């Protein structure tokens, strides 16, 4: 008699949707989504220490704020700016404010150092209604509100070294009367200046007595200014007037810390991926949640959704194998064997092809995409006003970045899947290569992918077969003869 | 006696070279120029609207520019920036040029609504002999020169609240007198002063009284600026002189406008893609026109030509198969059959493995590109001043994006080709195993890409063996006869 | 009798580790180092002109800062900026400091031209003791410190027409007194301006009357600021006063200058790539040395290592063939046959196969790779001040393009490893198939990569099997006799 061994691939029942580069959409046994495309809604307050500015603007709490006291002296990995943050103290302006707002989240502290500044001649402490500390009169906690003092304010000119092993910053400030007559009430002098200046820096600011918008009772302003003191370097200040001078230095540092404009509830959860949506699984090499991101994060594409084939080819489904059909019954393993001998059908999965296959397929995205791009501070990538030329870099740098992505994205997964296929494939192919090999002229390919073995086979001879010690010349003769004659 | 089937695939004579990852230039059936590397010179007037600045810069037609007044209320999705393009009114400059430049294109509206501003002791309409709006002196339509009404310039003090629910855009300006003389005729005071604030802004502008290089007969300048009024908030203007104050606003939208500078003509024809050298078209995936693209346009490479392989080989020309020389008299399909037997020669195309391999190569370069980059506001690519850090930093970030661009082209033609030629020797292959498979003991292999049957094979055993009705068992008895006896 | 023939590729007993797009680590006959990982630790001056700024900085050469007067009239493809450079001349800052360095180092040259400017009623030559050149007070070489004359500052008003065709950088400077008493001594004005301006440009600045720390003895500044007259285009300068007149200007060029900060020493060497490490070989595609690079340069990746198989599959070692192990005794070529016949075992290579192979692996890394970017100028990457957005951006986009580019080349040395494995395999493959093909019927495959030939097959037969001479019809029938029978 003659039986017949043959070889086949599981296939499942539903199948998932992958492109390559050769298919725009095959059917696969088994596929990933390689794209967080979903958000928990809220930020993990774990692994980085997150910072939320309930009601305060970071440079609020850097200024103090009367309601930003709060956050004196906090640190963040990652400062949290709600949408509902507002200012309640003078009104200001910060010339660069963005650059101010960028370093101090880089910095990732507020720790603020107060400094033994001698302002002689001139009042100290000034305060205003429009920042009310308390029931009272208040100011920026880190600024001093210096004006003349009794008819006179004279040229305050003082130093301050920095002989320590770190940057000072220097929060300062320029006040902007709205009349004359504030001015010289104030500022004695008729027009006042603010020279703050290193050994290797200078800002000069020129205060602006003119009439302005009335906020929170006020048609004056603070131009916010900010000098970088590098070890061994000196802070001088010149002022004729309309100085709001530090009240000390800001410790700088260099780390992962930033600052994020989200509305996302801080949760108690951990997440090495934050975005203005909230934290994300970091699993996924790709996300299409925000452009914006904190931490160990997937990067941002276009793309919704990329399928990334883990199985191989689906095929569902007389014992016809892999070249006809997919074997729906097979479950052992990726590739098996399925007999028919005197000794009735059976079947069988190939462990050691079935294991290839699975070990190739387990790492491939892994070893061509770096563990995890770690980014903490990045550019503005969403912007609320229109700047121009500098934004519209920044717009270009972020789009460029997300088409380069996206197109990355795209090519890995097309390759990848057509890689996964064609080593499915090869997995079987080289297993029927195999099984031919052993069957040197005993078998014969029916051209189903399956075998015809020309001597009794019983299931002995069956496991001597799928476990590659099957010897031909046992039964050479008689397959020649069931064969050839 | 015998037969012989013999398996080939189509050739060219005129075959086409291309790159591929293993073959630095590789002869094939066919391929597609992937670049566009000419442009027709012309830039179409659809689908996007194009207005032609035909003597106006943008700016220019933004002030009210007398020979520019064709462009008041003007909307574009294009604004064409000819080389031409001149400045015929009162000598200005803008101080941070290329972003008002760039808002405005991207606003892509000149739409101006005239404004109740009261300015109150001062004349207004103030014009200059350098802006002959007529046959007499005038100024910029969008702007209203305030000189001293009589004998005195007051302090003007003007608010306008932006009530409406759009951004309101005031392009101010402030005088510079070429000497103290003229700043005291215009402006009784000495030193005048232009603050202009929102509730969160502020520009406070000191006019400079220097002599300077006469442009159109004037050693005076105007320095423009700028104000994004938000809706809600409100625009507080206080001059103390030297204020050309803004007769309105104009509307800011937000969309797909642009400016481009091109002297390409406009010609009446329909083109997604605009280049400065003119519209091309975007069916190709990449060109090489220019860097400055507006629309739906192909990606910009270094490369001058990138062919994809959309056919195979050509192995150009005893009937020997693929493995030998390819078939250049084949033109019904791309792989096919040539048999000898009693009845004569004849040759028949396989269809399956032809459509197979078609199709496969149909959509290749699509389903790993997306449609097309469809980009409207830039940054500048091109410029014509040496600005320095900015222009640098535009400069590497568009040089990078093209460098990486061209990098994915040239890999991606590299990897689509030699997936397209392993696809048909894979195609051709597979055809050879079937045939292989369907003709188990009936024919051998001679080497050449070739089965000779060892048995009768009339012109229907034939086309059985084709259409893969081919019953081995028919003949097995006779083949084997004459194979092994 | 019978003979064997086995096919069998090369192996090396000392493999390297390559990595696949399939495989974590496989281990290849021969690989190579993608990345320059090392540099020599010093600039070739060769064939670039490089010009090392031993004490000196740019703009301290440009200037004419006493210590650097032998970098006058300068040339340079490439500034090299030492951390020991430092100024020993009148204290200046450089509003804009970073732009000036870029363009000064782009154009390339120090050549200066000295014009004919007239001062009238003021003292040329103005000196102090901060710039000593020589032993009296000296100043800046390329500035004209003007001062009163006798007792009187009139109102400076020159010009100067650029009727060449070529820019003109006008480096000018705004002195900044320390005091009013200064201020008034040097120029009777108590409150200077300095008006530099073009028919399209315009630069006032007011001199800024406030102390400062002491730098070489002066709590007085020099503001640098550059003017670039185009062709045709004319400078007017008008000053009150604290003009730092431009005694010339330099002349601007374009074209692949750009400046470093390094401190590797210059070596008499040739080296088409410099890096702040030092001059590296641009043999390999990337680099792992420096972002910051000049001339033709590897790209910058993350990543210290790339292999890239420049061989096959490594199988370390009955004369099984390649389907067991590799052939560790076989050196000849990279594919080859060991028979065993009557006339004794023997080997030989197949030099047809193995120049396939290594025809397709010498070029498979730079035909998807360009040449060598070759940038010259290009944005700062390393920064010692935190000045904030525009730093942020060029640090972003230069994160970007090193992510983008250490990703291509991880997934570049992937595929192409994954390419080289495949291609090996497939030459080996197609040796055997071609063997097989040659031994139609005369010989079995035993499924170890070898065939037993059913026919006394002498060294001599064996040849005609290699060269592909050999005719299976003259052993047909003895080796079907030995099979069959
Ligand atoms: C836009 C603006 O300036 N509004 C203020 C207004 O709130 C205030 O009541 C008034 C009194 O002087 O001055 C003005
Ligand atoms: C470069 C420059 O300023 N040129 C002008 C010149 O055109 C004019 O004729 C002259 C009369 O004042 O003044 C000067
Ligand atoms: C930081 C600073 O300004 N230091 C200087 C100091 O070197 C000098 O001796 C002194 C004399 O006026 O003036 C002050
Ligand atoms: C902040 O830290 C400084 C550091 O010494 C300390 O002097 C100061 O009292 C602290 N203030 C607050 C509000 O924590
Ligand atoms: C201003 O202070 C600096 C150092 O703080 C000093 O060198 C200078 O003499 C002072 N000037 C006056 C007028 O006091
Ligand atoms: C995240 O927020 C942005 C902006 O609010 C929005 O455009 C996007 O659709 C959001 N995505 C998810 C997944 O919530
Ligand atoms: C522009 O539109 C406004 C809208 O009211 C109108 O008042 C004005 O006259 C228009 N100007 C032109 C030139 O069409
Ligand atoms: C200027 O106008 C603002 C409102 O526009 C007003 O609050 C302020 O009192 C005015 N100032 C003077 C001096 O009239
Ligand atoms: C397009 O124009 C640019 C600049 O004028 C030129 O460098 C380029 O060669 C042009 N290309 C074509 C295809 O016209
Ligand atoms: C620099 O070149 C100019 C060009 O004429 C020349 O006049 C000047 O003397 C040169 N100076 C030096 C120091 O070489
Ligand atoms: C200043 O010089 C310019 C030419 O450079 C001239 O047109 C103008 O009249 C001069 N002004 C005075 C006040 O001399
Ligand atoms: C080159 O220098 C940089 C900065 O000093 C350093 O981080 C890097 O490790 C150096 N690389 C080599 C190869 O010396
Ligand atoms: O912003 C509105 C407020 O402006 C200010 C004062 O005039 C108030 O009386 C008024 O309510
Ligand atoms: O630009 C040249 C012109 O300059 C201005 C006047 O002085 C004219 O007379 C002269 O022709
Ligand atoms: O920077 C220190 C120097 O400052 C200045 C003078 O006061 C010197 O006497 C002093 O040594």
């Amino acid at each position: 008699s003659t039986a017949t061994l043959c070889l086949g691939h599981h296939a499942v029942p539903n199948g998932t949707l992958v492109k390559t580069i050769t298919d725009d959409q095959i059917e696969v046994t088994n596929a990933t989504e390689l794209v967080q495309s979903s958000s928990t809604g809220k930020i993990c307050n774990n692994p980085h220490r997150i910072l939320d500015g309930i009601d305060c603007t970071l440079i609020d709490a850097l200024l103090g704020d009367p309601h930003c006291d709060v956050f004196q002296n906090e640190t963040w990995d990652l400062f949290v700016e709600r949408s509902k943050a507002f200012s309640n103290c003078y009104p200001y302006d910060v010339p660069d404010y963005a650059s101010l707002r960028s370093l101090v989240a880089s910095s990732g502290t507020l720790e603020f150092i107060t400094e033994g500044f001698t302002w002689t001649g001139v009042t100290q402490n000034g305060g205003s209604n429009a920042c009310k500390r308390g029931p009272g009169s208040g100011f920026f906690s880190r600024l001093n509100w210096l004006t003349k003092s009794g008819s006179t304010y004279p040229v305050l000119n003082v130093t301050m070294p920095n002989n320590d092993n770190f940057d000072k910053l220097y929060i300062w400030g320029v006040h902007h009367p709205s009349t004359n007559q504030e001015q010289t009430s104030l500022y004695v002098q008729a027009s006042g200046r603010v020279t703050v200046s290193t050994r290797r820096s200078q800002q000069t600011i020129i205060p602006n007595i003119g009439s302005r918008p009335w906020v929170r009772g006020l048609s004056s302003r603070i131009s916010i200014y900010w000098t970088i003191v590098k070890p061994g370097d000196v802070l001088v200040i010149n002022s004729n007037g309309n100085l709001i001078a530090p009240r000390g230095y800001f410790k700088m540092r260099t780390g992962k810390s930033s600052i994020m404009r989200s509305d996302a509830p801080i949760d108690t959860c951990i997440s090495e991926c934050i975005t203005p949506n909230g934290s994300i699984p970091n699993d996924k090499p790709f996300q299409n949640v925000n452009k914006i991101t904190y931490g160990a994060c997937p990067k941002y594409v276009k793309q919704n959704t990329l399928k990334l084939a883990t199985g191989m080819r689906n095929v569902p489904e007389a014992i016809a194998g892999f070249i006809e059909n997919g074997w729906e019954g097979m479950i052992d393993g990726w590739y098996g064997f399925r007999h028919q001998n005197s000794e009735g059908t059976g079947q069988a999965a190939d462990l050691k092809s079935t294991q290839a296959a699975i070990d190739q397929i387990n790492g491939k995205l892994n070893r061509v995409i770096e563990k995890t791009n770690e980014k903490f501070h990045q550019i503005e990538k969403e912007f609320s006003e229109v700047e121009g030329r500098i934004q519209d870099l920044e717009k270009y740098v972020e789009d460029t970045k997300i088409d380069l992505w996206s197109y990355n994205a795209e090519l890995l997964v097309a390759l990848e899947n057509q890689h996964t296929i064609d080593l499915t494939d090869s997995e079987m192919n080289k297993l029927f290569e195999k099984t031919r090999r052993q069957l040197r002229e005993n078998a014969e390919d029916m051209g189903n992918g399956c075998f015809k073995i020309y001597h009794k086979c019983d299931n002995a001879c069956i496991e001597s077969i799928r476990n590659g010690t099957y010897d031909h010349d046992v039964y050479r003769d008689e397959a020649l003869n069931n064969r050839f004659q």
